[PDB]
């Protein structure tokens, strides 16, 4: 089998006899994505071709995503249905990841579709429901954004892409001013630019808040064009932080940067989003709170009046145990990484 060759790792798309049919969907990060007919379950599925074994980073992110997805089981988190690879490490060159077929993502939808308040509400509930599970496993996603939120034709929403995820580590979250960061710029919380490594749950809540804002207007709320511009966008709307919030920033370079800026007043949410439901804007305000300690937590968000039609804690499951396995994976040679990817994928083998 072959699929629309050329460039971007995806000439050969070799998914064994179980999966047939010839439908390019797009480019992932490490290869092409196709839909295919699952001759066993007799439904069409998605297949990602991963060809990560050339780079340490691709491999780390691939191992991370596989370990996490296989351990998680939740309606609002994409699962792995199957993994196709060679029977031996020596022959293992590509890895195919089979998942439920999700026809779009929130990014694509927001390019062309207005969302009713009912859709916004439903999407937000599902995002937070999945996030509650993730956080209950002591895991942080760290790159929540619309393109990492998949949707099917009935509007079921599933969180994807755990390539940047980490185990939460609040005691070791502090860093200096302007510390470089990997996750997508427009969805970074203010503290990332000031004093945070992104090792606490509050980082994800900020991103959800950004996504909420974007659902209300079909435009990213803070589209920074570079590292520090991101902060300037955030302050242009929230206004200058209070003395109390600022006294929380102990590191001098960060504090003094903020102190050097001209005073900016808060732009009221209802002026930015004049057609928004008032309860949505109250919740938005709580998620897009400058001070990460005052920011609302995932369970509190689910409990907010905006989501009252959906909130049901007994039907919002949490993980059976926290993750404590290594998610940094930074001191491992390429050989150990490949071996770990081989071992983590063994359960899908005839073997
Ligand atoms: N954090
Ligand atoms: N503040």
């Amino acid at each position: 089998a072959g699929a629309g060759p050329e460039m971007v790792r995806g000439q050969v798309f070799d998914v064994g006899p179980r999966y047939t049919n010839l439908s390019y969907i797009g480019e992932g990060a490490y290869g092409m994505v196709c839909s295919a007919y699952d001759n066993v379950n007799k439904v069409r599925v998605a297949i990602k071709k991963i060809s990560p074994f050339e780079h340490q980073t691709y491999c780390q992110r691939t191992l991370r995503e596989i370990k996490i997805l296989l351990r998680f089981r939740h309606e609002n988190i994409i699962g792995i249905n199957d993994i196709i690879r060679a029977p031996t490490i020596e022959q293992m060159k590509d890895v195919y990841i089979v998942q439920d077929l999700m026809e779009t993502d929130l990014y694509k939808l927001l390019k062309t579709q207005h969302l009713s308040n009912d859709h916004i509400c439903y999407f937000l509930y599902q995002i937070l429901r999945g996030l509650k599970y993730i956080h209950s496993a002591n895991v942080l996603h760290r790159d929540l954004k619309p393109s990492n939120l998949l949707l099917n034709t009935t509007c079921d929403l599933k969180i994807c892409d755990f390539g940047l995820a980490r185990v939460a580590d609040p005691d070791h979250d502090h860093t200096g001013f302007l510390t470089e960061y990997v996750a997508t710029r427009w969805y970074r919380a203010p503290e990332i630019m000031l004093n945070s490594k992104g090792y606490t749950k509050s980082i994800d809540i900020w991103s959800v808040g950004c996504i909420l804002a974007e659902m209300l207007s079909n435009r990213p709320i803070f589209p920074g064009k570079h590292y520090l511009d991101q902060l300037n966008h955030i302050l242009g709307i929230l206004g200058s932080p209070s003395q109390e919030d600022l006294n929380c920033i102990i590191n001098l370079k960060a504090r003094n940067y903020l102190l050097s800026l001209p005073h900016k007043n808060k732009v009221p949410w209802n002026r930015l989003f004049p057609n928004a439901d008032s309860k949505a804007l109250d919740l938005l305000d709580k998620m897009l709170t400058f001070n990460p300690h005052k920011r609302i937590e995932v369970e509190q968000a689910l409990a907010h009046p905006y989501l009252e039609q959906y909130y049901d804690p007994s039907d919002e499951p949490i993980a059976e145990a926290p993750f404590k396995f290594d998610m940094e994976l930074d001191d491992l040679p390429k050989e150990k990484l490949k071996e770990l990817i081989f071992e983590e994928t063994a359960r899908f083998q005839p073997g």
